[PDB]
């Protein structure tokens, strides 16, 4: 067992001091923690998802995501030599998983970060050739000022995300069409940090991209139905 790698014994002990994960945790072969029972409701083919990622931004060499969980997109995205990840996330719990997946992996191109999306200041946070924002805009209250914020560091963003498939009844806040609610996503560890949030629709959904800036919008996948809604689209912005 080469001296870089971390003992068996540890990645064991350490794994199990970690549960309850998300998304589970294996390595060489050994299951040492099963995830939840709505971890399927989130990404589950990190491999994939970087894919894609690198077929929109062929050149990015510096990427922020955001909503890091237990770093599975951040380890797929570092996988590729010449790239630096920063991820932050939230929930200290959660970090502490990514950040021990990192090491397990010897993930050295990857900084996480703990930081609130809603309060952060982005502008210190430097210029990304492309955002990550997977599962996330609907653990907010302001959505558009997510999109902003990311519009303050990049030109590039991937997003997943729902959106709300009707706008008959839903509020009006910064002029968009929305439906507030309490945050009671069916994964508690995947929740926001505010007590509500708030789902667009898809108009305005769109007009929060273009008003933020990305202003050429390419739609990867879309699930429509009347309540919840699934949609992953890249944006560019000038
Ligand atoms: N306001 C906020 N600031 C930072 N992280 C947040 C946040 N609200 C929710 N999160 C985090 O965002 C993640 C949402 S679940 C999505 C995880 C991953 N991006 C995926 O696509 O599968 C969780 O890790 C959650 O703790």
């Amino acid at each position: 067992r080469g001296s870089h790698m971390m003992d068996r014994r540890e990645i064991q002990r350490r794994a199990k001091e970690l549960e309850p994960w998300v998304n589970g945790f294996e390595f060489e072969g050994i299951r040492y923690a099963e995830g939840s029972d709505h971890g399927y409701l989130l990404s589950q083919d990190p491999a994939d998802r970087a894919r894609a990622f690198y077929e929109a931004f062929p050149g990015a060499t510096r990427i922020l995501e955001l909503g890091a969980l237990e770093g599975a997109d951040t380890l797929a995205l570092a996988r590729q030599p010449g790239t630096s990840i920063l991820g932050l996330e939230g929930r200290e719990e959660n970090l502490r998983r990514a950040e021990f997946v990192m090491e397990v992996h010897g993930a050295t191109n990857v900084e996480l970060r703990i930081a609130d999306v809603e309060t952060l200041d982005f502008a210190t946070l430097g210029r990304f050739d492309a955002v990550l924002c997977a599962g996330l805009l609907y653990h907010v209250r302001e959505p558009w000022a997510l999109l902003k914020d990311a519009a303050r560091v990049s030109a590039g963003i991937y997003l997943s995300t729902h959106y709300w498939g009707s706008s008959d009844g839903l509020e009006t806040l910064d002029g968009y069409s929305v439906k507030h609610v309490r945050e009671e996503h069916p994964e508690p560890q995947a929740r926001g940090l505010s007590v509500d949030v708030r789902w667009l629709d898809r108009a305005s959904l769109f007009a929060a991209l273009e008003n933020a800036g990305f202003v050429e919008i390419e739609v990867l996948h879309e699930r429509t139905s009347a309540e919840v809604c699934d949609i992953v689209v890249v944006g560019r912005a000038r």
